């Protein structure tokens, strides 16, 4: 095995970068794309899938790894050990791409926001750290190779 | 390099339950665990030991335990240089037999021994709450792993 993935949507604008934060319907929570590994999926396979599903994307979406990862208490997901499961992070570039959020309790809207505004909106520390890393990498044209 | 951080959660076994040791900062209204960064050529376990000794002014030999909970931290909290984020590894220390010997450094104003639920209320960072959850489940289950 169990693991989770987190996927941050971003776009390049003329002035800055913006980031795609999602708002849940069942709680006042801003988060990113998230979900669990299924069947025999590799980690990056899980991230691509959840991205394509949650946002209704085209299959050739550009996706990048991030170093940031964190543990999640496993009871959020499983009755069983392990006690905690890892959350692996990625980012997806939706510059000039069609999308629309899949309406669900996990998210009813998406909003494109500045780094600073996403930091104020985001519920979870793991999301904020992952975003920090992404923003730094974008600014420095220093993404991990994909 | 490869900088990293450690987190160390003190705990004690009482007649009733387990209690957890949280530290209040001298210079801010902030409650935290033992924390510090790797120095020189330290193994991560050696950093955890050192930081625990520095912060709790302990003699040489105490039982440390490893936790699976891990988190990345914006390295800017700690360093001026890459990497962008560094890992934080977590641990726990049993002070059931030596809690009377504990004295704090000037960085802290109080060590408070509190229940699980009370500790969660004091804490700020998801990463610390997550480590504490794991510790608490492991104690309850008698399922610990020594550092
Ligand atoms: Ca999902
Ligand atoms: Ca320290």
């Amino acid at each position: 095995q169990p693991f989770q993935v987190l996927v941050i949507p971003f776009i390049k604008t003329e002035a800055n970068y913006q980031f795609g934060v999602l708002h849940r319907t069942d709680a006042d929570v801003w988060q990113f794309v998230a979900g669990g590994g299924e069947d025999e999926e590799a980690i990056s396979e899980t991230a691509k899938r959840e991205s394509i599903e949650e946002l209704n994307l085209d299959v050739d979406v550009k996706m990048y790894s991030l170093d940031s990862h964190a543990s999640i208490p496993n009871f959020h997901f499983s009755f069983n050990k392990p006690y905690v499961v890892p959350e692996y992070c990625f980012a997806i570039d939706l510059t000039s791409c069609s999308y629309q959020v899949t309406l669900s309790l996990e998210h009813s809207e998406l909003r494109w926001v500045s780094y600073e505004s996403a930091i104020q909106l985001l519920e979870w520390d793991s999301n904020k750290t992952a975003l920090y890393e992404l923003n730094e990498r974008l600014k420095n044209n220093d993404m991990k190779a994909m």
